[PDB]
């Protein structure tokens, strides 16, 4: 299964794409908010995994836009521990909001959860 | 909008029923694991909130038993901070697994999510 993962920090970007790899997932990592929407239009993935603090455009705005043009699981994933952000993401159409401090095995388990609708 | 809440602790049982009540959902609280299913069968709720450490029958076995015979959303809410439990219950057909430590406006935000999804 195919996952576009919009993330600046190239270290976590490869580390996560590595882990998700061992467990049978095709991960196209994008490090610009400006470039996603395009990459996401090209790669045509079945789930989309957004960071928040991106360069250029940002995660949450990116989420709001993507909600119109396409109707599949969008999952946020950020260092920003904000109850307000969490509650607003879900209001705008995100399917989950996950702290980066979540154990990878649990991040995998939720991604699998969403790739069932 | 109706929810049965299997939960032994009388204190959390009230706070959740009062809070979710203020927000226009009808919460029925059953304090025994072995008695839920019967309470669920009758009350015919829209979503099921399970504690894990319950008398009679634990929330996790109770969850996989519902899967055969009820197809609404089941949300675990527990004090049990365990990666294995979380990952296991997503795979046994729960829709979410929430630490009781989660702020209540965030709990509401997620329940509202599943009462659409
Ligand atoms: F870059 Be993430 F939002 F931590
Ligand atoms: F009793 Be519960 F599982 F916190
Ligand atoms: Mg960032
Ligand atoms: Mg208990």
């Amino acid at each position: 299964n195919k996952i576009v993962f919009v993330e600046d920090d190239p270290e976590v970007g490869t580390l996560i794409a590595a882990y998700l790899g061992k467990h049978d997932m095709d991960v196209v990592v994008e490090p610009r908010g400006d470039r996603a929407e395009e990459v996401i239009a090209r790669e045509k993935p079945d789930l989309v995994l957004l960071d928040i603090m991106l360069p250029g455009k940002d995660g949450m705005t990116l989420c709001r836009d993507l909600r119109g043009q396409w109707q599949g699981p969008i999952v946020l994933l950020t260092s920003l521990d904000s109850d307000m952000n969490h509650i607003l993401s879900l209001e705008m159409g995100a399917s989950d909001y996950i702290l980066k401090t979540t154990p990878p095995a649990v991040l995998l388990a939720r991604l699998r959860l969403h790739l069932r609708q």
